[PDB]
């Protein structure tokens, strides 16, 4: 990548790594840093990407206000089009039918993979900054600027809005057995919630904003980005397991390999960097 990376994913089998950039391609990566396909389209800086359960077709989100479907060999499959401003995040559903977006204009809209807009959710005072699906697939999370993060059925239908964190939120995951949720915060911390809307933990350590958030398969390691430029991993007890040293400037997303045994973190030093979960650098992707 020629500027920073926004965010990054792991295919379903975790043989192909997924990661987004200013430049405005989403590239894709085999596990051994090879360069497969660079996927051009987007006419602005691209803010996220996720990978179907499939592993088929990947999903970019991007400043140029839409979201665009490809396959894994780089095909362009569909532009979605509807938000009206940047859009900052992008989740599929665990059934792979649907795409939700996160968008600068305060909504989270979902669609199908025929391109289709099937609903807005409208309700955050701010801009939305990450949006993600519950593991069952009833359930979306959106974090926002307003500093909450709010829980929808796919009927649009408001559920739940979690309060709490002190600066903006920006980003949400579902824990795989979606009994807890993970939000990541401008205020420094991720904070963990179960569906209720009941905190149940604070994770504090890191010395600037969170930026993104991620769980091990297996839910028992979280993995946290920050602008103080690291990785940190936490047991569901809240206790700080890791922290992964190496990115020169702010780490912008991290996801996890589908055996939770490789740790993939973004950064604006225009690299996504491969880590284990002992905390030790394995690889750099340039």
């Amino acid at each position: 990548h020629s500027s920073s990376v926004t965010g990054v994913a792991f295919s379903p089998d975790g043989q192909t790594i997924a990661s987004a950039s200013d430049d405005k391609t989403v590239k894709l990566w085999n596990r051994n840093g090879q360069l497969l396909q660079t996927l051009t389209g987007h006419s602005s800086s691209v803010t996220g990407v996720a990978f179907s359960p499939d592993g088929q077709t990947i999903a970019s989100a991007s400043d140029d206000k839409t979201v665009k479907l490809w396959n894994r060999n780089g095909q362009l499959l569909q532009t979605l089009t509807g938000h009206s401003s940047s859009v900052t995040g992008v989740a599929f559903s665990p059934d792979g039918q649907t795409i939700a977006s996160a968008s600068d204009d305060k909504t989270v809209k979902l669609w199908n993979r025929n391109g289709q807009l099937l609903q807005t959710l409208t309700g955050h005072s701010s801009s939305v900054t990450g949006v993600a699906f519950s593991p069952d697939g009833q359930t979306i999370a959106s974090a926002s600027d307003d500093k909450t993060v709010k829980l929808w059925n796919r009927n649009g239908q408001l559920l739940q809005t979690l309060t709490g964190h002190s600066s903006s939120v920006t980003g949400v995951a579902f824990s795989p057995d979606g009994q807890t949720i993970a939000s990541a915060s401008d205020d420094k911390t991720v904070k963990l919630w179960n569906r209720n809307g009941q905190l149940l933990q604070t994770l504090t350590g890191h010395s600037s904003s969170v930026t993104g958030v991620a769980f091990s398969p297996d839910g028992q390691t979280i993995a946290s980005a920050s602008d103080d430029k690291t990785v940190k991993l936490w047991n569901r007890n809240g206790q700080l397991l890791q922290t992964l040293t190496g990115h020169s400037s702010s780490v912008t997303g991290v996801a996890f390999s589908p055996d939770g045994q490789t740790i993939a973190s973004a950064s604006d030093d225009k690299t996504v960097k491969l880590w284990n979960r002992n905390g030790q650098l394995l690889q750099t992707l340039t």
